């Protein structure tokens, strides 16, 4: 009789969030991380995925066999998402040896301490609004734990409203920039990662202290560019139940570039959203490429 799925989203300090996340929110706040955990910290759609897998590469030295031992989200937990009977995220980190790798999505405020008391070392991945609304609206279609998205319309009024999973874009990337140098945060840029993933990924060896041979950088690259994920079965979320991830709405390796935004924003739609974005942008000294 319970349906999990669809529901309206329940704030949590004034962040919508699932309820199921919301109902376990003490579970999500009292999290033990440790000293060596590695945390990838996105709003949601801005590489996640992506740079999961590059990790776990590289912590198998670019063994393509090893990182098909499980599904993504098995091998790199989403640490606050936690639906009753069918996951949770700290349930699976408490019970992983170290090294982990941890997802999360929570902005600043809302990380659960441990992190910051653990001194933990963060990758964050930000990725230009116009894209992630995007990406996030065809996820909130496919992905069925989220609310209905309604019209494209409906949805980006939404998105500009912060009124979607994980609360608004705008705040989210800013106040991650801003905590940048208090802590061992490596801030990253999908657009950078579309134009030079070897510099990305080389940036993200410098940041873990780690050498690995030209051979498995090469190795690296290649089974984390979009082509191999997209037909990876241990990375491209296909192994979710149909009941909560459905492909034929829309795949979760959609199309993987910069600049989709301009075939789904009108010219109205993108001049509307252009004088907001500025109005809520302005103060900050962060910079985001949009193609
Ligand atoms: N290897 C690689 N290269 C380039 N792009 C990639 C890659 N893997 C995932 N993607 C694209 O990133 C979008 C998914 O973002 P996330 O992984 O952050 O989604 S999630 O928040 O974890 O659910 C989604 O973007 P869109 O294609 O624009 O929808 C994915 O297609």
């Amino acid at each position: 009789k319970l349906d999990v799925f669809r529901r309206e989203l329940v704030d949590v300090e004034g962040i919508p969030l699932f309820w199921s996340i919301a109902e376990h929110w003490s579970q999500v706040e009292s999290f033990e991380a440790r000293p060596d955990d590695i945390l990838i910290s996105t709003y949601p759609k801005s590489g996640t995925t992506w740079v999961s897998e590059i990790l776990d590469l590289i912590y198998n030295n670019g063994d393509a066999e090893k990182c098909k031992r499980d599904a993504i989200y098995k091998r790199v937990p989403f640490m606050e998402l936690i639906i009753p009977g069918i996951t949770n995220g700290v349930e699976m980190l408490n019970n992983m040896p170290s090294p982990r790798i941890v997802k999360t999505h929570l902005p600043v405020q809302l990380l659960p301490s441990s992190f910051w008391k653990n001194d933990c070392k963060i990758i964050y991945v930000a990725r230009n609004a116009k894209d992630v609304v995007v990406s996030y609206y065809y996820f909130y279609q496919m992905a069925k734990i989220h609310p209905e998205p309604g019209t494209w319309e409906e949805f980006l009024e939404k998105f500009m409203a912060g009124q979607v999973s994980f609360g608004p874009w705008y705040d989210h990337v800013k106040s991650w920039w801003e905590k940048r140098k208090e802590y061992r945060i490596l801030y990253l840029f999908y657009e950078d990662m579309k134009e030079n993933p070897k510099c990305e990924i080389q940036k993200i060896l410098k940041f873990l202290e780690k050498d690995i041979p030209e051979e498995i950088l090469n190795k690296i690259l290649y089974h984390s560019s979009f082509s191999v994920m997209k037909e990876n079965p241990s990375a491209n979320y296909t192994t979710m139940m149909k009941e909560e991830m459905d492909h034929s709405v829309s795949p979760f390796m959609r199309k993987g570039i910069s600049g989709d935004w301009k075939n789904q924003f009108t010219v109205a739609q993108y001049e509307k959203f252009e004088e907001d974005y500025v109005k809520k942008m302005e103060d900050s000294t962060l910079k985001f490429r949009s193609e």
